[PDB]
This record gives structure tokens, sequence and C-alpha cells, in this order.
């Protein structure tokens, strides 16, 4: 039912659509291609469309990937309400499952309170705060 589409893979349409979300300019284009091509070079960060049914609902990802920890982010697809449990099942799922991490780990601005909300929801603790950010982990172990 839900499924992972590495943008590794993504087609055109595909580009056009999620780096839009908030007639597309070359230069705006030719940045999401040069980021597709680090993706394909960089193990330690992968990026997801996520898909419910064959309808796009958001795109997650994992970042400073080491065999120990890695960090998240994720975001809906605008439209949708609803959908970050979804997402977060995903992230939790991929990171204890297939990237075999013990050690997942968020920041967030401090203003982001359905994030947080969404992270406390899922047993994740605030460990660390700065002027900006509240920083927050889950250990499967
Ligand atoms: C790459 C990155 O940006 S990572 C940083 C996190 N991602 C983002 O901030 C991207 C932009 N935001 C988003 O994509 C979305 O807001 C998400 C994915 C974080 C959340 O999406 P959704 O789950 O669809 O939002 P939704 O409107 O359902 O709210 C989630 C929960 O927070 C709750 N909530 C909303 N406002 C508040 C608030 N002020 N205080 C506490 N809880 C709140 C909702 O009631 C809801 O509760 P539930 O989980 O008990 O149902």
């Amino acid at each position: 039912l839900i499924k992972l589409k590495n943008f590794t893979e993504l087609n055109s349409q595909e580009i056009e659509l999620i780096f839009k979300w908030r007639k597309t300019k070359y230069i705006d284009f030719e940045e999401h291609l040069r980021f597709l091509k680090k993706l394909h070079q960089d193990s330690s960060k992968k990026y997801f469309l996520v898909f419910q049914d064959e309808q796009i609902i958001g795109v997650i990802d994992f970042v400073n990937i080491t065999t120990k920890s890695c960090e998240f982010g994720l975001y809906a697809k605008p439209n949708l309400k609803g959908v970050g449990q979804i997402l977060m099942n995903e992230i939790i799922k991929y990171a204890f499952e297939s990237l075999k991490v013990n050690t997942l780990k968020a920041y967030v601005f401090k203003s982001n309170h359905k994030a947080l909300k969404l992270y406390q929801q899922n047993h994740f603790t605030i460990y660390d705060e700065d002027k900006d950010f509240y920083y927050v982990y889950l250990k499967q172990s």
C-alpha cells in the first residue's frame, strides 16, 4: 500500500511537481538536476517520494547516514492533511529495518509545533536546544 520511490529514479514530471511545493526557469531545473546528481554520488543521503496506493503523499529524507545513526526530514504534499504519521511510520521503519541504525535524530525550528508534536507522539525526546532549534532523538534499543 505505501511505497518508496528513490529520488535517484524520479522522472521529469515528478521533479517538476515536487520542487514546486510551497513555467519552471532553466536555472531552477538545472539546480534540481545537480541535487539529484549528488544523490546518485552520495550514499550518506537518501530521499524518497512516498506513495499511498499510487498517489504521492509526501517526501522523506535521511541525511548524515552512518552505520549507527541518521538525521531525517519529512514534507507532506501541501494539499494533504493528516499524512505526517504515515511519513513518520515510513521513516522509522526504513531507518530501523533498512538502514539498520540504532539512533534517529532530527532538529526543527522551535516554532514548528506541528513537527514537534508529531515527533513527541512517536516517542522522540528533546536532547538539546540552541538559539534556533530543538534537537530530538529516538533509539531502537
Ligand atoms: C525537510 C523538513 O522540513 S523536516 C522539518 C519537518 N517538516 C516540515 O516542517 C515540513 C512542513 N510541514 C509539513 O510537511 C507538515 O506540517 C508535517 C509533515 C510536519 C505534518 O503534517 P500533517 O500530519 O499533515 O499535519 P497535521 O495538520 O495533521 O498536524 C499533525 C499533528 O500536530 C497537531 N498540531 C497542529 N498544530 C499544533 C500546535 N500548535 N501545537 C501542538 N500540536 C499541533 C495536529 O493536531 C496533529 O495532531 P495528531 O497527530 O494528534 O492528529
